[PDB]
């Protein structure tokens, strides 16, 4: 069931159905931290596939036999395509350079390329893990490159598409609610009117601005460290390798990757990941507000605010009509809190580089990808299972507009401030409406009230 | 105007009306970071006065002349009593060991004692700042001792008394509201009843637990670094000085200070400050919940929840009866947010010690004292200006109870499930009460509803 | 391959090899957030097994048929024993009360108990998920109970045992290094001596204190919410149920669980989880310092500090003798940063309760358990793969003690301060040792130096 | 002594020498939280002066009498110029909309203008605080406008200039050290060479990227809330006032302020402050790395790394040549830790808006201004008192290069791998240099070593 390989510490059994080798087995023994939920994120593994395929193709310019390079490229493609995910058992909590995962990737690509070429597994023949798959590379500049490839692809494919769907659904709900006037709330106290459409347009702007902030963090993510080798000098690498690898990754991905102009900055720090996390942290603040507002605006049916009817996600009860838990609001605000915590973990790691190498890399990229996926996935779920189904409770909104004390200020140009306050004071004391009170005191008629108090004239400057 | 003092780098102008000297002027030239709001917290300065008073009294056992010791003690007392606060211009953002503030204290006490002895300011005759005021002490073990003295005093005099007042005021309201039944809220949806007294009793328990948590953090704060000297060994101090100065501090303050049993832990780390900040961080979460709940329970007057009437302390508008902004809730929840951020500042500093000395000391104690003072002061203000005057809106509460759809389950034993549901569903569609609808459907009589639906019976297990 | 079940939204296929039902299937469709690394932690699932077994046994006092109760107890035991982990596919990012996981647990326990009794899967006969497995319970008080059971077991079995091993290994290394004198470092500058044993005793004290802080957070974790039902009143539950369930959980676990004295505080907030996270946050600060110190003390072989020889964890190179990457230091400091971020996520959730129910529960317990397991697992790994193998580089330590300028202060009682400084100044200028310089200037003999400069006399007070 | 003013709650003693009035005295009575270090930041007060000056000039278009407008403008100018700072006693911990400070500003400007018009202080004649100084404005849109004005000015005048000085000083050192070769460090282990110039160029790039990140956060800060009034609709302000007052602020400041295109987003949230704090958070991570590296590179003189000689700004001990504490590194890394905590405070506040108004405004702007000022001031101090005077310890660097085992790979083409390894292994065991050992083993000549081992050739790709 197993073959036998060796490292400098002793003999190791490797399962015959596995493409990794002795270094990866030793690593599962030396880094038993946290269990399977801690495995290196698949976007990192796939990004390594993209990177090893670009390096193999470029290394033909520097003496790599095309037959060996072609097998490496095909094997790297299978990694990048997600066909070999089961051959990566290592956790985030390894060396802070990600060396063990670089070797896991070199081992798997070598053994699969060996198999494609007819050799025997575990043999290093004819594709040596370090000499061929890791040719012209270091763990020090490859893991950072994989981080930025994975981050950019996840932003492009998961995070922004999720936010875009949320933006568009909130914008639709904003135009659908454009004529529904409700009582505003400041300090949670009753305030002057605005439309539900206006209130929702604020959410739309926040999501639009979140997308812009995330996009503004991407140019530094597109800088790749490949070619910095061990300490950033590019020692033991060939001239032009850095530019060529980056240009190859860009063509493979369709994204504007470039080589980092300063490889010392690219190896000794991950400030671009701190900044991207910062943009997700702002996004989480925006989404906390939007989701918590929608939560409260749907509270009720009778002892809450009751402006919105949220779609049911849980089984409703026949005995409990109108009760709807805001389920997606809760998942989303829990996600928002997680992103804020992830951002502090990214910050602590990003602040703790030493000399030529920051060695917090796996934890930093784990937290960035975790926030990116949570935000994108929750944005989709919140859209499809809550926002698109939101309805306005117009009867309750209309009833509360008539019962509000806030519109009393439309009477001042007609009967004077002092008589307006007496109406408001009296209605507040008696629990009556402004209209009932304004008439019961003989200050005006019902026809005068209905003509002077028009909330649709209280929604803008004059 | 000025006098002239000298250090080994040249001449310095010292204001004649100031008790500090050359080293302190030099320190103000080198650390112009942030302005006057960044001055070293007065509790640290006073704690330094206590410590120097204790050292001078104890140092009589080790050769210090009693007439010199007496003037040092009297000057140090003035520092500890807050009488010389204007003679400390240095900011938090100085050396990470606090050496500049230690020198500031030595100079101020030296010069004030020289003045009491009839000497000339700046003269070092006959009270030398380092050889007599800093006798048996080091740069490195004095500031951490002052940190723990200041934190213990602030916890004892400001933080716990403020929380005690808040606990007692919430408990009185809990008892005052013990019979007022309202509709519960889970997920912000209407839920089964509880009293305002029960809900407030949750707040009371939270504040009680906060006080226990803070008290649980004090035993390690009572351990003092004095006697560790430069690196923790006690080199260049006298045997027994560590224990004697801790006991003298205990007798001067009435708090159970002892010498730290491991001086390397006490100099190389400030884990006790991190743990005390963490207890305040939990307190902040509790206060955030309490204040935000009271904020929303007082929302209205007509488009909110309207269960509580909060005291109006700042005049409002005559045209706006019933509109009262929950301004003390806002001060308190802002303070809570600040404590959470301060806690992360404390954490980063506490995580970053190097070898024998943590050199983030001034910023860690600044954030701990800041949090303690804000929490204590806001608790007093929130108590006196909001909690003690809260009234229940019993009329609105009673009406909302009658309009709730939640109570409809008390009718299950009497008319079966299927009829109650039809009442709930029909009331929900018509906007009428459960009682109106059960009568209009002829499923029971008014007197039957009033005898079957008793919220008083829905407040406990059976 | 599948059976057919229904909920109020439509027909659902349930795999026949799965013990969950339609509610769980619907939940995997409604909460597609984050993928499989986001699954509810297994310690929560097992804790639910303990809880449903205690409730079933107690519910016999309240009309539960013993035959049905016995099948429920056996099925709950299989959940608690980890035999049914594959039947829980739901993610953390569900409703904030954990309702979906409560139903997942009720469904799986019902179907497995049905199978034990001979019935057909998916039928609810004879063990109804809600009426029997959820009898006398609410999602609102069960998920909090499972959180605290899981937290206490993880602290007892993973976190503290890991820290204890680390404490004991550091204490052994401290006694083994008790006679090795080295140069201290303050501000990272050379300082007076202390032994490696003394420096390591500081680490030992930090870990001892971390264990005490964690233990001080457990009494509030041992308070269980079971019996609070929907809003904390205990409505729809039987008198004595809360005390009996808690006493049963305590007997099943061997841990001192008790019923929460105030169920409103237990449902509306999770301040005990915030406080336990706070204790882990302090622990992370302590471990960051210890691991980073050991990292730097092992730096070299020639351009670093070079006091410690760390055991190899990576394949060493023949060309690179003495180069050893501090692999476990990096995994541990990365873990420490993660705990600090997790703590902020716990804090944000803990601060955001609303009225009767905090609905951030799954994210809060996820982060607490994640920090607890990471800290315990990394503590074991750091112990076995680094601490127990640490050796002192005594030749380099001894060589640097002889080259240090720091010991020049042992000459002052013999040749006076002024002549001591001239030796230090001259050796610093020439790059020579104090001994060479003190002799070359004719201030003393080699025999006088060797007798007056004894670092073993510079390790304590006099 | 005092004069007497009145609000609707009674009589208030106002100091005769103060320009504030009844509302401000009332505010000091109700918000005694934290003491004088908690006063509203002077940049907010000055920004309010700019805003009130702009509003008064624009309000001439809307009826304001030019002679009244002129005195308001002149008084508001004195506020903006920092001439009336003593007339603002209110703390940050006030209403979450900043209303008290808005009233403080209105009263101070009203009374100073009344004084210029020859009236009596407290009289409201002829400059009414709310009817003329607050004309066309609201409580709710003035404070957020002042926040953004203050943040933009502080970024432009303090933060970016400080970072610019640090960037330029690091770049000059980079060029000064361009030819000094030293041993690299990865994982803190010895690594292949790089120049001090290359390493410092990484720092330069980090500071350059920090400045770009901060600049990228300013476009949303330039959007002003003025004109949103109470809830965002602009009710009770004039058409065109929003655009005109933003343009007047732009012309007064020379910064590209514009009116916010969505006033609901601008009042309900402060996402732009969260994003600006996040850019400063990234800056803090960069500065932490730079300062901590320089801290350790200057460690010694003999038991550290010893590559850099840092300026000695505070006198040391004559008995301790070469011992220089990196005190500016400590101030800077403490500041970095503080910015990270401030950022979490900003995040919590920014996440907690409610409906039409975020009421965490004073604490959010306080933390943003605090971070900006600390970063700017510390950058200037770190530059002038450390960076500009750093010297390389070329003699020690050259010796460490010669004693390194890293260079041994240049001998591979000339004597093969196996002989070089035996040299490295033997030098490592004997404590001798690579050159001494290769000669003593007779594998090459001294002149052969000097020609084969050229570190100048190991600094780049080939």
């Amino acid at each position: 069931s197993f073959r036998i390989e060796y490292d400098t510490f002793g003999e190791l059994k490797v399962p015959n159905d596995k493409y990794y080798g002795a270094q990866t087995v030793r690593s599962t023994m030396n880094f038993k931290i946290g269990g399977v939920t801690e495995r290196m994120p698949t976007p990192v593994i796939k990004a390594f596939g993209i990177l090893k395929r670009a390096a193999a193709e470029v290394n033909q310019d520097y003496g790599l036999d095309p037959k060996i390079a072609n097998a490496i490229m095909k094997a790297a493609d299978e990694v990048a395509e997600g066909k070999l995910n089961d051959h990566f058992p290592l956790v985030v909590w390894q060396t802070g350079s990600g060396t063990q995962t670089n070797m896991n990737v070199n081992e798997v690509i070598s053994n699969r390329a060996i198999e494609m070429l007819g050799g025997e597994l575990g043999s290093k023949i004819p594709v040596h893990p370090n000499d061929r798959v890791n040719k012209s590379q270091s763990s020090n500049d490859t893991f950072p490159t994989a981080m930025h490839i994975a981050a950019a692809i996840e932003v492009h494919e998961v995070l922004l598409p999720g936010l875009q769907k949320l933006h568009d659904a909130l914008d639709a709900k904003s135009k659908e609610f454009a004529q529904i006037i409700k009582i505003g709330r400041t300090h949670t106290q009753d305030a002057v009117p605005l439309t539900l459409g206006q209130e929702f347009s604020g959410y739309v702007q926040q999501v639009k601005y979140a997308m812009t902030r995330i996009k503004a963090a991407m140019p530094r993510i597109y800088e790749l460290a490949a070619g910095g080798t061990a300490v950033g000098t590019g020692l033991n690498t060939r001239i032009g390798f850095a530019e060529k690898v980056a240009a190859k990754v860009a063509a493979l991905t369709g994204l504007p990757f470039v080589t980092a102009p300063n490889k010392f900055e690219a190896l000794a720090a991950h400030d671009a990941l701190v900044e991207l996390s910062g943009a997700m942290n702002t996004t989480a603040c925006s989404l906390m507000k939007i989701a918590n507002d929608i939560r409260f605006l749907g509270s009720g049916p009778r002892s809450g605010l009751g402006e919105l009817i949220l779609p049911e996600n849980e089984p409703g009860s026949s005995i409990m009509p109108g009760k709807v838990n805001p389920t997606q609001c809760e998942a989303m605000t829990m996600v928002a809190a997680q992103v804020m915590g992830n951002h502090v973990a990214v910050t602590v790691g990003g602040s703790n580089g030493h000399f030529e190498l920051n060695v917090f890399k796996p934890m930093m990229i784990k937290n960035v990808l975790h926030s990116a996926r949570l935000l994108g996935d929750a944005s989709v779920s919140f859209t499809e299972n809550c926002v698109v189904g939101i309805q306005a409770n117009t009867e309750r909104i209309n009833k509360l507009m008539n019962e509000s004390l806030m519109l009393v200020t439309a009477l001042n140009p007609h009967i004077g401030y002092d008589k307006a306050a007496k109406i408001a004071k009296t209605a507040h004391k008696n629990g009556s409406t402004l209209k009932e009170t304004a008439i019961e005191l003989g200050y005006l008629t019902a026809e005068q009230f209905d003509e002077w108090v028009k909330p649709k004239d209280m929604l803008g400057p004059k």
